[PDB]
């Protein structure tokens, strides 16, 4: 689990919005993860507008953060997991690391604020869905 927390918007993995982001939808896209919803309170986080390939990432499943190099946002087969099929995800930046399922959420960062969150592992690798095309997030 997690989110970003930027303006008046929550960003989280789209298969773990609940009925509350649901009843209170700005954006959604199955393609990417990704569901954005209104919040009352405004957010702490900053969104990257760059093409950085190097960041750290929350891992829940280990506690730990990790500095790592990522590919950028592509459409990329995805194995199946116990929250999605086998199936193609788009926007999605994978780098070395551990992504077990409930670590969606956990954010990426770099030099220029928050990157994206944890959507996708296993076999050694984390996907993360790039919230940075998403310049709407900046406004309004
Ligand atoms: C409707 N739509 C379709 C694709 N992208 C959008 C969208 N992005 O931001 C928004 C507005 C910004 C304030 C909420 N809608
Ligand atoms: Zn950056």
């Amino acid at each position: 689990s997690g989110a970003i927390y930027v303006g008046n918007y929550r960003v989280v993995n789209r298969h773990l919005a609940t009925h509350n982001d649901w009843a209170n939808l700005v954006w959604e896209d199955s393609s990417r993860d990704l569901l954005v919803s209104s919040t009352t309170a405004q957010g702490c986080d900053t969104i990257a507008r760059c093409d950085c390939q190097t960041g750290v990432y929350y891992c829940s499943s280990r506690r730990k953060h990790y500095p790592v190099s990522f590919s950028k946002p592509s459409l990329i087969f995805v194995e199946a997991s116990e929250y999605y099929p086998a199936r193609y995800q788009s926007h999605l930046m994978l780098a070395v690391g551990h992504s077990e399922p409930g670590d969606c959420g956990g954010i990426l960062r770099c030099q220029h604020g928050v990157v994206g969150i944890v959507s996708t592992g296993g076999n050694g690798l984390v996907g993360f869905a790039d919230v940075r095309d998403l310049l709407w997030l900046d406004e309004e």
